[PDB]
């Protein structure tokens, strides 16, 4: 037993003690070194260390090929087994493989942390099927994540495998070829032939026995009943990793034959317990496919709730006895394995019995009628019989990879040709701690018939019977309620239709219709370079990150990446679990009792100073105090990271709570604000609202967001033992503050520190400051140790400690004329800044200064509050203020169009600036190109050609509703603070005529690099196979502003141009000798006669001041413009939405290079539709973070994306203020996904104006994000009636 | 460096030029990435054509740094430094000599 | 230089010189040396990329 022996890309690996806590994404990176692999979640979600698994099923008697998570895979599961890793298909080095060649060229990978993952999802399925349909490619990809991309180059591009310039060509695409792929290891195939016998392996603190037969199992859990059995380890790898729980002795039964066999019987099909569901899904599908529907009924169920399960990588391995068992009250397969009395067989040493799945399988939170000696050996599904009809439905927070909120399964059995009820079982998840069943709802109905009175009855019944109180886990009370009686009503309609036959009720009928997807359509539209341009001048044409084919190759190192120094040490931190607390002690003995235990670190241990961040507010550990749940006390320090994790998780704190401050009300009721108000006020107010012939006030609430960058923060720090000398690799936006916060800390100068900045697995302004406070405290574990010593945050406590968006809570007043005109408008914003200062005062200054969007209007005043609360300190995210502050706008915009009954482009048309016209904050708008995007975007949208087949849906549909809505918006390129925009280069040419090239600013999945090269390249006007950028570092180029504000290319730009013109003047002798000679003569010359090749470049931006006291100055250098138009379809029943079509015009100047500037467009696209429909973080009253990871936080999946997409950068408007007539891209466009809220919010009004209201000129209050819970709620109907806030004797009146 | 003291003359001369304490000045190592095509260190002539590159690279910073040393004769370089920081004058120079 | 803590994965390497001081190279045998414990490879002209 002892050896654990399996293959990887082709090459045997015999491990001879494996430990049975190993998962294999660990073996990979630190054992193997394959550090293509990456983690991102740890928990199954984001397919970030998705791999590929061959083995030999004996069986079927065939080689098979799935995907998996390697986070979760146990290398103990893997005997026998062959693992293909992105290093395993092709390389940089080699050849890419066509999935990655691809996915680079179509312009799939921007900061490319998610890229092998992806790959490896796409070459699953091509393993399986080298001609995948189109859904079958976007099937691929329900686990994997990516937060740069905006999903739809990557589907664009994976799309050419099936059956205006470009941005790429397919036609240069090699083709798959299957003859070529790497062969099946030959020795596994040989070993098949052997009989598999029981192997233990024996680890640090578990044993694992895999059982070869089921003989061998009972034996074993007669011997050992506590034992845990694992198959996927999808449910216990969870456990052991966030629950902390220890399971000494596992056993694996993955391999015994009868917990795999299929039985296809006269009563149903049986799967054994070990049967994947991906197996499970094949399965019923082909039987869905031979049988008579009249069979199929809860099959179809079944699949219905296989479709929204998690992605291929989990349904490949979990299996269908993990998910009964596990007995999560949340479960989607339970609540239809009882609906359907589906047969479970339950066997022990010498025990066999067979039970119907019913209400008392279940007898309290996840515990099942099992006995200690018992496993579950198969489930048989029933088949469905003649007058017997089923549904299922989920709804959750996304469609796709989420967790339930309600889950359900529904059956009804009638009397014979009648409608009759016979039995009826509506079984929930989701609505208590385990899954239930209505029977006394469903007992009341026996022998009724299927009517209007029945469906009146039950959702009466159901509004009785599961009911919540207002402290229920979970919350979202009213929402979870609505939805138990929403999906009997869909089941009540489903049933009627199925009673009829197969024209019986239309306006209803697509309330019965099961989730479709539509074909996608993606249009991209730019500029041709002029016709006369050099094929050496690649600026304005579409270049592929340079980055992208090594990123799609698993070659891109990252900073955890990066190898580790044989004496290397693992950093965790410890941190605050209150809000608002005393430190009364701290004991460490549990602590170092764990092996491979170093150190606990604290505020005591620092050489320096204790005071850090950017306005000196925050300790590095904090000291007597905690102002946060997340708050840094101290940090453990080991020789592996699981060792510093269990350490760590064992440091007790003693704390005395002091009163917490919270909310923003809490915050503004208490006095708790940083600083004092801003404001920017320009007109008269009173005389405006005066003179308005309408005044509407209200208030409005934005949540936050956190960054998921598929990198979280990241540091490795090297103490040199010379001079407090320290070199650290540091995943940062900002290597700056990072260099100077570690010398303050150590007590060192500045010169002594050198901060090194590869690339980032993306920042979104999260790793602008608060990267530090890894990078700080690593520091420290490498000056006290006198080790290296590295940490990567693990998911969960990157959400909770390293802060995200600002909350924002307005109240507004807007005068208006009835013509829609804009007379006056106050709005008075308060920010949840959180427990120090950062960058919210900058933050709040940016939002005031976009609180008009694209609008002019004469009377304003804008006020702004920072609270002072005890929640993380929040910080940057890609828009800093603006998205915010132009949500404000655009929701009392809209609430002017409906005031006054006008359509909604007309009424904010009639309030745009025009070119020339001075914003609130008195600059002048110059090549305001609002209006073209907003003309262009309406006619290639065919925006009224639309509008009125909306209005035609909606006539047409009680249960569905769409919305269209489009929305300008303008966003100030500069940082506000006039010292930042400063930028500095350092070129190098070698005398091979190679030229190196530095700059301040980092990349982050942006495509910096690639555009200075693209720069450097034009200005020497030699080709950028010449030039290269390695890196960002403090030694080449020092104190440099933070890569942010999307002016990185402007001001880095201009200071590689001027180092590019100093060299070319240092070059110009040489070249007037030597006219015809090369580049490379040239070069050699200037070297032979002692000319330097090096120099610097720098760059200032100009005309730049802008006074909050005499309103006036430049606060930006100018401004970026675009336009969207999106429809989307709601399903009034249960909150999901669908978003159908998008279209956005973008004025980016000139493009630098369109694919990098699309690719821009489409991820801040995406990112704010995230924003403003899908990421929601909760808190609990106290202050503590729900939400820490991507089971419960929603960022947009590939699914979420406009079916139609399409984008075009504005043709034929160059920018006079910057490099090559561009303009900054990263942030403009992140704003334009509340379209997507807006066109939803269109879509509530007709839900309302169906079922609520005669009212049209009504206003109800929408907050962000309008998630499935807001907006079901918002569609007011029966059910809602039903189910509402919380008979009396007692009523006044 | 090989033993013969050319960092220790090279913060020697910065110091001098700057007029600051050697204190506030630091050599970490060579390397080609800052400096790029550089002679070997021989011939005896490192101090003399290094210390030149090093003396013109701190006349550069003087020439960047005087007007706020005009504006501000009585702060310390500490101050003028931050100054011209805040003002967005750069801060980083090569140097180069020929004999 | 040797002072520089070694990577976990760093590995070493020992020049083979010549013990002639002008011949022709007939052959070279490495399969006593492909038997010590831990031997990697060994590297010749034919490796050179470049
Ligand atoms: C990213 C992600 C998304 C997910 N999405 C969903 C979802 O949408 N809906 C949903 O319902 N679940 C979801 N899950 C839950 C999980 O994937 C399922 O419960 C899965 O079926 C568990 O199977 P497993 O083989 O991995 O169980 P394991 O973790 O291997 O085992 C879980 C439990 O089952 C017991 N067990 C396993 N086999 C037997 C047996 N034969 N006899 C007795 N006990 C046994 C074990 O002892 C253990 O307690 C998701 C999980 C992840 C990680
Ligand atoms: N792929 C990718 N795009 C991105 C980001 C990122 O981290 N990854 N950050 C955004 C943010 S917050 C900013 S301010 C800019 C920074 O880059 P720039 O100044 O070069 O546009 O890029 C934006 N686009
Ligand atoms: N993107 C992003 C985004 C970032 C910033 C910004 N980043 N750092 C700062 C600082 C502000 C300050 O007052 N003091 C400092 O030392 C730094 N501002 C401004 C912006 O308009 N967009
Ligand atoms: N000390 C020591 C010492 C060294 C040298 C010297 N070093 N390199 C060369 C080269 C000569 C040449 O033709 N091509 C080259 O690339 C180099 N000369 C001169 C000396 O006077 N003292
Ligand atoms: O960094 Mo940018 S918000
Ligand atoms: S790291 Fe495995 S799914 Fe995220
Ligand atoms: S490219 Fe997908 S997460 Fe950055
Ligand atoms: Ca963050
Ligand atoms: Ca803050």
């Amino acid at each position: 037993a002892d050896e654990l022996v399996f293959f990887v890309n082709g090459k045997k690996v015999v491990e001879k003690n494996a430990d049975p806590e190993t998962t294999l994404l660990a073996y990979l990176r630190r054992k193997l070194g394959l550090r293509g692999t990456k983690l991102g979640c740890g928990e199954g979600g984001c397919g970030a260390c998705t791999v590929m698994l061959s083995k030999y099923d004996r069986l079927q008697d065939k080689i098979i090929h799935f995907s998996a998570n390697a986070c979760l895979a146990p290398i103990c599961t893997l005997h026998h087994v062959a693992v293909t890793t992105v290093e395993g298909i092709g390389s940089t080095k080699t050849r890419l493989h066509p999935v990655q060649e691809r996915i680079a060229k179509s312009h799939g990978s921007q900061c490319g942390f998610c890229t092998p993952g992806i790959v490896m999802s796409m070459y699953t399925l091509l393993r399986n099927q080298p001609e995948p349909t189109v859904e079958e490619i976007e099937d691929a990809f329900q686990g994997n994540l990516c937060r740069c991309t905006g999903y739809r180059p990557i589907l664009q591009g994976f799309r050419t495998f099936a059956k205006s310039p470009s941005l790429f060509n397919p036609e240069e695409f090699m083709p798959l070829d299957p003859t070529q792929e790497p062969i099946f290891p030959p020795e596994l195939l040989r070993l098949k032939d052997v009989p598999p016998k029981q192997l233990r392996f024996e680890g640090e603190r578990v044993t694992w026995i895999q059982a070869s037969t089921l003989k061998e199992l009972l034996d074993l859990k007669a011997q050992h009943p506590e034992a845990k059995l694992v198959v996927g380890n999808t449910e216990i790898g969870i456990e052991m990793k966030f629950k902390n729980q220890l399971f000494p002795m596992i056993i694996c039964p993955a391999w015994i034959p009868e917990l795999n066999a299929v039985e296809h019987g006269p009563e149903g099909i049986s799967f054994g317990a070990a049967c994947a569901l991906s197996s499970v899904e094949k399965t019923l599908l082909e039987a869905v496919a031979k049988l008579p529907t009249q069979k199929t009924e809860v099959f179809r169920g079944v699949l219905e709730q296989l479709r929204w399960f998690a992605g291929k990588q989990v349904k490949s391995v979990a299996s269908l006895g993990g998910n009964i068992i596990t007995a999560s009250p949340i479960s989607d397969l339970n609540p239809v394995f009882m609906a359907s009395g589906t047969k479970l067989t339950i066997v022990s040493r010498g025990t066999r019995r067979t039970v119907p799945m019913d209400h008392t399988f279940f007898p309290s939170y996840r515990k099942t009628l099992l006995g200690p000696e018992e496993i579950l050996l198969s489930i048989e599904i029933p088949y469905s019989r003649e007058d017997e009809f089923f549904s299922a439905f989920k709804q959750a927070s996304r469609r796709e990879d989420d967790i339930a909120k309600v889950t359900c399964g529904m059956r009804v059995l009638f009397q014979p040709g009648s409608m009759q009820v016979k039995e009826l079982a509506l079984c929930y998840g989701g609505m208590a701690d385990r899954t239930i069943s209505a029977l006394k709802t469903t007992q009341k109905q026996l022998s009724k018939f299927w009517n209007e009175k029945l469906l009146q009855d039950v959702c009466a019944g159901l509004a009785e019977e599961l009911s919540l109180s207002p402290d229920a886990p979970g919350g979202m009370i009213e929402f979870r309620r609505t939805l138990t009686l929403s999906f009997f009503f869909k089941f009540y309609l489903t049933v009627l239709k199925k009673l009829g036959k197969d024209k019986l009720d239309p306006t209803y009928t697509s309330a019965t219709l099961l989730f479709q997807k539509h074909p996608p359509a993606n249009i991209q539209l730019f500029q041709e370079v002029p016709n006369g341009q050099s094929k050496e001048d690649t600026v304005g044409r579409p270049l592929p990150h340079l980055a992208a084919a090594m990123q799609a190759s698993g070659e891109a190192v990252y900073c955890d990446d990066i190898p580790r120094y044989e004496n290397e040490l693992f950093l965790r931190l410890v941190t605050s679990t209150r809000a608002h607390a005393k430190i009364k002690s701290i004991d460490v003995s549990e602590a170092q009792k764990v092996p491979g235990f170093v150190c606990f670190l604290s505020a005591d241990d620092i050489p320096g100073s204790n005071e850090t961040g950017l306005f000196n507010d925050e300790t590095v550990f904090a000291k007597d105090t905690v102002t946060c749940v997340g708050h840094i006390i101290g940090a453990v320090v080991a020789d592996t990271p699981e060792h510093a994790e269990r350490a760590a998780h064992v440091v007790k704190v003693t704390y005395e709570d002091l009163p917490a401050i919270i909310t923003i009300e809490d915050a503004i009721k208490n006095n708790s604000f940083y600083g004092s108000e801003l404001k920017i006020e320009k007109g008269d107010l009173k005389k405006g609202f005066s003179e308005a012939d309408n005044v509407v006030s209200g208030e409005l609430y934005i949540g936050g967001q956190d960054h998921f960058y598929l990198e979280t923060h990241c540091t490795i720090a090297i103490p040199k033992g010379e001079e407090g000398e320290m070199e650290l690799f540091v995943s940062t936006q900002n290597a700056m503050k990072t260099q100077s916060f570690v010398a303050k800390m150590l007590g060192v100068p500045v010169n002594r520190i050198l901060v090194r900045v590869k690339r980032m697995g993306g920042g979104f302004g999260g790793k602008e400051t608060r990267s530090t406070l890894v990078s700080v405290a690593v520091a420290l574990a490498a000056y006290k140790t006198g080790h290296p010593v590295r940490c990567m945050l693990d998911r969960n406590e990157d959400m909770l400690i390293t802060g995200g968006r600002h909350p924002f809570l307005a109240r507004y007043k807007v005068g208006f004329m009835k013509t829609g005109t804009i007379v006056a408008l106050e709005v008075d914003h308060y920010s949840n800044a959180g427990n120090s200062r950062d960058l919210s005062h900058s933050i709040m200054e940016r939002a005031l200064f976009h609180m008009d969007n694209c609008y002019k209007i004469p009377n304003i005043r804008g006020t702004g509050r920072l609270c002072k609360t005890n929640l993380s300190s929040n910080t940057a995210f890609r828009g800093f203020g603006g998205p915010q502050a132009l949500f404000i706008a655009e929701n009392w915009m809209s609430e002017v169009a409906v005031t006054c009954g006008l359509p909604a482009e007309e009424v904010r048309w009639k309030n745009m600036y025009k070119e020339g016209d001075l914003t609130h904050f008195n600059q002048r708008l110059e090549g305001f190109s609002v209006p073209r995007c907003w003309d262009e975007c309406l006619k290639s949208s065919q925006y009224y050609a639309r509008k009125s087949e909306v209005d035609k849906f909606n006539k047409e549909n009680c249960w569905k509703k769409r919305g269209l809505c489009i929305i300008p918006t303008k966003f100030g390129i500069s940082f506000t603070v006039p010292f930042l925009n400063q930028a500095g280069a350092l070129i190098h040419v070698y005398t091979d005529g190679s030229v190196l090239v530095s700059h301040g600013g980092t990349e982050m999945g942006q495509g910096l690099h690639t555009k200075m090269v693209q720069v450097a390249s034009k200005a020497l006007k030699i080709p950028i196979s010449k030039i290269y950028i390695s890196e960002t570092s403090t030694n080449t180029v020092p104190n440099s502003s933070p890569t942010a504000a999307s002016v990185s290319t402007d001001i880095y730009g201009q200071a590689v141009y001027e180092a590019c013109q100093t060299i070319l003047k240092r070059l110009e002798p040489f070249k007037k000798k030597n006219p015809d000679g090369s580049w490379e003569d040239w070069v050699m010359a200037a070297y032979q006669d002692r000319v330097s090749l090096s120099t610097t470049g720098f760059y200032r931006t100009p005309n730049l001041g802008y006074s909050f006291e005499t309103n006036s100055g430049n606060a930006f250098h100018y401004f970026t413009y675009g336009v969207a138009c999106s429809e989307v379809e709601i399903d009034c029943l249960t909150g999901d939405h669908k978003n159908l079509r998008t279209d956005i015009v973008m004025d980016v100047g000139s493009s630098l290079n369109p694919a990098i500037d699309i690719g821009q467009v489409e991820g801040a696209f995406v990112q704010g539709l995230g924003l403003f429909t899908l990421e929601e973080l909760h808190y609990s009253p106290e202050g503590s973070l729900h939400t820490r990871g991507p089971s419960t936080y929603k960022i947009p999946a590939f699914g979420s994306i406009p079916t139609e997409f399409r984008v075009s950068l504005l043709r034929d408007c160059p920018n006079k203020k910057a490099i090559y007539a561009s303009k900054a891209v990263g942030e403009p466009p992140l704003f334009l996904g509340a379209s997507v809220f807006f066109a939803i919010k269109d879509a509530i009004r007709a839900a309302r104006a169906q079922h609520t209201n005669n009212n049209t000129k009504e206003l109800f209050r929408l907050d962000s994000p309008a998630t499935p819970e807001k907006i079901r709620n918002a569609c007011v109907d029966k059910f809602t009636t039903l189910c509402v806030t919380g008979k009396p004797w007692s009523l006044r009146v």
